[PDB]
């Protein structure tokens, strides 16, 4: 074994699970790098390191004028810290900074990489109707999720899974016992190594509510993935009566129903989507259905999509 000093950078509930996990292992959190508030809500991986006492920096910010702010750098290099640890950074980390520690950094990836470099993995994974899943906790490198594996855990995808419920389910609760023990490995100096094949390998970006739109011109399921893998965040959505709809909780089960009701007229669709006692209905490209259960309506209330029109 051996005690370290750790850098934690990253943000929310998972964040913050990993960083107690740390400290209750003996190690010493020198400081904490997370978000701003927005709005105005803390992120709780910095609350909780406040109320520690233990430094807090927040970003982004990150960068300027090609190199990392610094600033930034300033507060990190006074911490010494042994080991970086990203449960769930965003941007890239300058390597003067992922570089710096003794140990190097790792980090949290929720997709089993190669597959689905990059932001939003999780999204990605469902969009395109993966039948496995995972997380990856790697060791950075000079770039962009292609270091070395340290560890690697999957699970079944199943057919009407969310980001949220695959998350929820496996994603966070694994994923944060997987950084604890990657932690412990690297401690008693029996970390892995893990090179990442070739084979396999796919890249994706951030997926900001703007890039939820849904595309009308793709089969039901594909339709139903994009609805799912991108429930609830940032949330899927089009133009319907005049305003953005978001939709949830999509499902292909669709046996029994029968498109009668009230129509829901969508631009650029190939049908027009029935509102039914069940739910929404939608078609495909292909006069397939899904049901969409849920919709937020603009101006952010959630109601049963059954209920669309009282
Ligand atoms: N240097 C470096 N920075 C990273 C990543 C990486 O692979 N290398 N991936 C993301 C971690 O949160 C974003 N930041």
């Amino acid at each position: 074994f051996q005690s370290m000093k750790i850098a934690v950078i990253g943000q929310s509930l998972f964040g913050q699970e990993v960083y107690c996990h740390l400290r209750k292992e003996g190690h010493e959190v020198v400081g904490v790098f997370t978000v701003p508030d927005k709005d105005g809500k803390a992120d709780p991986l910095g609350l909780e390191a406040e109320k520690d006492g233990v430094p807090v920096f927040k970003y982004s910010r990150w960068r300027a004028k090609g190199q990392a702010l610094p600033d930034v750098v300033a507060k990190y290099q006074a911490l010494g810290a042994e080991l970086n640890v990203l449960p769930f950074c965003s941007q890239f980390i300058p390597m003067e900074i992922i570089s710096a520690p003794r140990h190097g950094s790792i980090i949290y990836h929720p997709s089993l990489l190669p597959r689905h470099r990059g932001a939003s993995a999780i999204n990605w994974t469902l969009i395109h109707g993966d039948k496995k899943g995972g997380f990856s906790i790697f060791w950075a490198d000079d770039g962009l999720d292609t270091g070395d594996l340290l560890l690697q855990k999957e699970c079944e995808v199943l057919p009407d899974d969310t980001v949220s419920t695959l998350y929820n389910r496996f994603l966070f609760p694994e994923g944060i016992k997987g950084m604890v023990q990657a932690v412990r490995l690297i401690a008693e100096g029996k970390a892995p190594r893990l090179p990442q094949p070739e084979e396999g390998a796919t890249y994706e970006g951030i997926q900001k509510k703007e890039t939820a739109k849904i595309n009308w011109d793709q089969p039901a399921e594909a339709i139903h993935n994009w609805i799912r893998g991108n429930d609830k965040v940032p949330g899927a959505w089009t133009e319907a009566c005049e305003q953005k709809l978001t939709f949830f909780n999509s499902t292909l089960n669709t046996s029994g129903l029968v498109p009668e009701g009230d129509a829901l007229p969508i631009p650029g669709a190939h049908r027009p989507g029935v509102v039914t006692k069940a739910g929404l209905i939608l078609f495909g490209n292909d006069d397939k259905m899904l049901l969409v259960k849920n919709i937020q309506l603009e101006d952010g209330k959630m109601i049963l999509a059954s209920n669309f029109f009282k």
